[PDB]
């Protein structure tokens, strides 16, 4: 299957600490670079997300971070990816000496749209897409990853992820595509915003009532009408009137060549 040998994998550099666990920077086989998540104890349900785990790996795109394999015959769990040099995009965006173009932010939103036009073909849902869950290459490509992880959390008022759910989700707890939609529009607003907080000024409960009221974003000053009115699309309060990924990236490519 998706197994991978612990005892050829090198561990070179501790990147951070992100979900789940730390990553690690190191060498598979001494050949390839890689990366090696190393799923903390007790943070996840690991025996459903093994399985789980081997239907992700079947899941090719080339804007989804390129998973290797898995070492689940030791603990801790050891996920093997490819390394995205310039780390998590969140951060990337508030680097501000890379002074990003306008060109460039539209192209990070394609990027991520062309990953959930895919999940969303397969109908696999993200369920916490956000900056913070977007990798980006030395290329400067973002790509998608932590996709449909959130299930398998456990969890030891309103949460940090009330800011990019739906009113549908808030309420109900009612995950689809169409809540990956109102995500990806969030998304957008971050990319626009460099990194900005969305609903910087509320509390997580207070951002939830006033998404229940009908409250939305404010236009970012890098965005023009045409871009706004894309990620503004995501947020309409019945699900079946937003837009699906594939009608997204279809306008995202739309603007991408009126600007060539
Ligand atoms: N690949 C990287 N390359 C460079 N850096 C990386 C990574 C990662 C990484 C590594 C693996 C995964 C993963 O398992 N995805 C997955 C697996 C599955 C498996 C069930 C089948 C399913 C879906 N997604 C997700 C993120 N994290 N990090 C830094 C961590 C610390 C914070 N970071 C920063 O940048 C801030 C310091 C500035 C990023």
């Amino acid at each position: 299957s998706w197994e991978i040998d612990p005892k050829d994998l090198t561990f070179l550099k501790e990147l951070g600490t992100g979900q789940f666990g730390v990553v690690k920077y190191g060498k598979w086989r001494g050949q390839y670079d890689v990366a090696i998540k190393m799923i903390r104890e007790g943070s996840m349900s690991e025996d459903e997300f093994i399985e789980e785990a081997k239907v992700m790996m079947n899941l090719s795109h080339e804007k989804l971070v390129q998973l290797y394999g898995v070492c689940t015959k030791q603990r801790p769990i050891f996920i093997i990816t490819e390394y995205m040099a310039n780390g998590c995009l969140l951060n990337y965006l508030r680097e501000m000496r890379h002074r990003f173009q306008t060109q460039q932010l539209l192209e990070m939103c394609k990027d991520v749209c062309e990953a959930m036009e895919y999940l969303e073909s397969k109908q696999f849902l993200h369920r916490d897409l956000a900056a913070r869950n977007c990798l980006v290459n030395d290329q400067g490509v973002v790509k998608v990853s932590d996709f449909g992880l959130s299930r398998y959390v456990l969890d030891d008022g309103s949460k940090f992820p009330v800011r990019w759910s739906p009113p549908e989700v808030l309420m109900y707890s009612k995950f689809s595509s169409k809540s990956d939609i109102w995500a990806f529009g969030v998304l957008m607003w971050e990319i626009y915003s460099l990194g900005k907080m969305p609903y910087e000024r509320f509390t997580n409960s207070e951002t939830a009532e006033h998404i229940a009221q009908g409250l939305r974003l404010p236009r970012p000053h890098l965005a023009s009408e045409r871009v706004y009115t894309i990620m503004y699309s995501c947020w309409h309060e019945k699900a079946d009137e937003r837009p699906s990924f594939k009608i997204l990236l279809s306008n995202i490519l739309d603007v991408m060549d009126e600007e060539s």
